[PDB]
């Protein structure tokens, strides 16, 4: 198999994985989108495929898979269930990926094994009501007290926020030297679900990804031990950036999966549905949409595979991960909107899955860095190289 | 006031109308989008403004308003409630507009008064499971029997389908001379809610316009009197086309209203929300979106006003109505998608109205002629003029 | 007649005007695009029509036409020759328009008569090598001396720069209170072609609009009399913006003219060229383009008509002129690009006019405020009314 | 190294090649664009490099390079001179590629040696005045006569048409079984520059790629020997499509090269030009464009690398070559258009290279299958696999 194709090893894993997804995940996707019922049943089963500890090395109880293979597994999941894919992508990339990145040997031995097994799902709290793109503008604070820390603040839109067993939260431990350096003085804290000090806010009704747990977290004089400190004090934001680079590859894979599903459905539909004495696929008004979407999704897949490769190769991939997520999310939503158009009135009804594909994919242009933010990251990298 | 602005007469009507909408319609829009509960309460009140008989001449119990003023009233409604605007636009344009167009004096006296008052809401059944864009491919049939007709067929996605008091259905009464002339042999039938022969199918769960009644109609040996025949036998499709031309102006106005709402919200939000030490509106990534959307919505408003004028002037407006609806629906959905982007994570939650604006507006690119179909109508008109 | 339509009086002027254009201007458009030879013959013939004094009141020897009619005339000219259109539009809108706006009674009696008759073509020099979008950053200075002022500096891309009989140059006369307000302290100066002190720079070849005089101006100790100061000292920048508001309407009209010509050519072509056994117009890949372009340029036409309307009514039109120019230029260029595509290989050869239409129209997105600048202007106004 | 990256061996060839290009090709690109003077000097110098025999096996005197490496070389050439790139790409892909694909051992020994050394430039004549996209509708005929065939007809837009030493022309030899299958009955003929019978037509000026030989060919009772028949009689069309599949990869590479040059120039420019007190690169209106273009052309590069990869592996690549060409051409032209916008007035003047990049790149969306045609090809393949 050529680089861009699934290798022998990849398809031996992805083949049965896809079969499992078709039989156990696809059937309840439409219902979960309506009820928002978290798939505790599927989490248990996916954990067995090492899906919840995919990048965690076996030494800590993980699957030790590569970024490339995991990215493809996320795309396969998203194809059948967007919410589940966000659940998997975020769990692995943010909470887990952050502990794997800055955690001390002791912290990794304590947290990784439980995250990797699905026993403890990971929530990663960066965003707050008053800051999203400008993440370093967070107001949560961590006061140094006898024996550890006391945290106070609110996190917004945290996935796995209400179902998490392990929480990673960013808070200011020191004042910034200047306003343009507010990213300094921020630290990260890793801890197990507190018995008190952490309450979840009102559930969030979302446009899509209904079964994905997203919640507001309110920390009230929450005490965490000295061992909670993750990474160097005051330099937590630097780790956040690194963590976000990795997560963007997964979100890009997620976008591609939803777009492909929408494209596959519109293709099949256009081939069967007929108008004016022939399949509507025979009208360029329809076929051109399919051709453009397919071309962009393929380009998007190549981009995320490339970004995954650079990471697996221990090489910088900030620019490449930003480009993949930006291109994939934009192309995927576009493809999904066109699939809706192609199905006509049926694209507007919940009896068919394309309207859901669009609603689910739509978040990919917002989460882990809006398209606008990513264009800034890309341009900056391009400009300093000049 | 200049032509494109609201005249003295227009604002004396639209001023209090908008006040009524803000106070009585806007408050329950979000809820209706969640419950799908048809606003019987608001229908009664809107009828008083002559909203359900706007184009019907006073002689038949209508408001006798112009196309231009009604179009603006539809835009004002859509601004606060998409479903209600579709309810109003369709009621007036299709069922009612068709009876006003081809009805005999006797039929107009019997139907118009009740439609115009809101007593009997109008359903217009053209679309079927197997034909949408290719409307003349409908399979419903009308068999000539003693005393009238017997209809058999299924209509799909009929607004006011389950709540209608008056129904207008298209059915084949005669075989077509050839396949390319299948539009021949189709007739229309106007009748009051049957005591039998007409059952509604399973409610339709839609991406948007939740509180809008859309239903499948199954005609089972439904008998209608000789007086049910609307227009000349076998030439009903010609009336359908004429009726669709008029309706497209209303749907264009509808699109503009939803887009404007989305634009107004994103403008206000971008002016308040701040990031990196300043209002996000100060970032071109955001401001450019607002500028493009506003420019296109204005162009869209001018286009539908123009189409409305040509109709009021008794002049052909097929091309102009197609251009207005196409431009407005496309621009409106685009503006709505950008408003979602601008609100970031908040654009993804139902606590805010932009996600609803998009879901509601999305249908405008599909209903009463898909954008693809409209481009065909436009091009054909352009080509024969060459 | 109907507002958005050409009235009886407009047709009486435009109808005969178009025939003149078709017979005297069209024939040599291709050649002028190749040689860049300034059309003195046509300038003289158009002047006899009062085209170069369209907006100048009859009291000063002009035609006393409305902005609406002038815009339509610019569109008509542009349809056949982009360079002539720019020549005519800039002359009337910039140098002439500025004197008509801020000039005293004496200056108007002195300049307007000769500009309106064409005896003197007007050049308006604002842009400099080091500032275009940021025009208030201009460096040309004029220092007070006995009898008047002495101007020193260079101007870039000045239309009519080398053939003009009257010049209006912007130069700093007083230091800016700060950088944030460098616009303050700039003045305007009107004067007949100098006997000495004004040098024309090495002419540069343009992508298009070849036959339009576009020159660099070098002012070396240029002396102008007291009566040269146009408007109040140091307050000329506000006048500059007002002048640009008006010019933008003409540039919008110019863009529409070129896009319409490209559309018309594509229509006729698509109707006669056959592929796969049928006119290519019967392929949606071609017809959809035709439909989209026609729709957008009509919309573009309505926007500049609106802007012109507001101006003729003595009302604010800054936002509207920006929207008209932005949309017309963007839509026109796209339409011209599509026309090239529709002609296939023939769109790439100079024996056909479509590649020239694009090259000519391409400047409309840059001159008199780039599309980017216009979006800022539009957004700011929308935000202020929020 | 990593697949999507230039390997050590590729760099050993490309690195030195680029310096040669920068020093010998770049200097006169602007002048060649103005004079249209065919670069014999550079052709001769490139030939000494085996550039004109890149894909020809060493056994026939060629360089025996992979499709991947050749594509990258075309991108590199195109970066500095579009016309040279087309000259090189068409030569290798079309006339040469066709003989290498369908030619017998004798023909290959006779033609390949001279084509690969550059001693004879290849011209491939398929397109005619009355057929481009519908190439199977060609009218040139070749009738069997004693000793061989006599060809009669005209070819349009033939690259290397007037300077070639070897020609490959497609002509009908047998009547089509029906119109739906006119492709059947077409044959290909390879022959050295005729002593008589071949006439070059009045050269026509192009929008861009001025220095590339593009000529009309008039065949009047042209005689070619028995050994001229390339491939089997009446079955040459299938070979034509295969030849086009390969050529499209080179056209994709060519588009990427031109877009990259435009991007690089815009980057450097945006980094040095200042407005409102800062490099214009710090304005999202500019930086977002830079980010989008960089992202799309990388994506475009990955697509043609993939297509080339499939071809080198002897695997089907029709769909992939179409996608690469479609995306690269569309993205490149847009990037070049944005670069013009970013330079403002300077993008409109010929003293700067961006307006040439666009003019050169514009043909990539038309030649070797228009974007519209490619979408049909892509869609059909997607539908077949559905």
């Amino acid at each position: 198999g050529l680089w861009f194709e699934e290798g022998a090893e990849e398809r031996q894993v992805l083949g049965p994985f896809r079969e499992f997804l078709k039989a156990e995940v696809a059937p309840g996707a439409a219902e979960r989108d309506r009820t928002g019922a978290f798939p505790w049943d599927l989490v248990r089963k996916l954990a067995e495929f090492g899906v919840f500890g995919a990048l965690v090395p076996e030494a800590y109880g993980g699957a030790g898979l590569s970024t490339r293979l995991f990215a493809r597994m996320v795309e396969a999941i998203a194809y059948y269930d967007g919410a589940l894919a966000l659940t998997v992508a975020s769990h692995n990339s943010l909470a887990t990926g952050h502990i794997l990145l800055a955690g001390s040997e002791a912290q990794k031995e304590a947290f990784l094994p439980k995250l990797a097994s699905g026993e403890a799902l990971g929530a990663w709290g960066l965003t707050e009501p008053g800051s999203g793109s400008d993440a370093a503008a967070l107001k949560t604070k961590a006061e140094k007290v006898e024996g550890g820390w006391r945290l106070n603040g609110t996190k917004q839109f945290i996935t796995q926020g209400s179902v998490a067993g392990v929480y990673v939260v960013m808070a200011r431990t020191d004042p910034p030297p200047s306003p343009e350096r507010k990213h300094q003085g921020i630290s990260a804290f890793a801890f197990f679900r507190p018995e008190r000090g952490l309450k979840v806010g009102r559930k969030e009704e979302k446009l899509g990804l209904t079964a994905s747990d997203t919640a507001q977290l309110i920390l009230e004089d929450l005490f965490v031990p000295e061992e909670a400190l993750l990474g160097e004090r005051g330099k937590g934001f630097y780790d956040v950036l690194r963590v976000l680079d990795g997560g963007r590859i997964g979100i890009a894979a997620m976008a591609v999966g939803l777009g492909q599903a929408a494209l596959d459905y519109a293709l099949a539909y256009a081939k069967g549905r007929e108008a004016f004495g022939r399949p509507i696929a025979e009208f360029e008004g329809v076929s051109f949409k399919l051709a453009e979407a397919a071309t962009e999704l393929e380009a998007a897949r190549l981009l995320y595979l490339k970004a995954a490769e650079l990471k697996d190769a221990g090489r910088p991939f900030t620019l490449e991960a930003a480009q993949a997520k930006l291109f994939a999310s934009e192309a995927a939503v576009k493809a999904c909107d066109e699939a809706i158009q192609i199905l006509g009135g049926y694209g507007y009804v919940k009896d068919y899955p394309v309207e859901r594909y669009w609603r689910d994919a739509r978040l990919t242009r917002i989460g882990e860095g809006t398209s606008e933010i990513l264009k800034l990251v890309i341009a900056r990298r391009l400009l300093e190289a000049v």
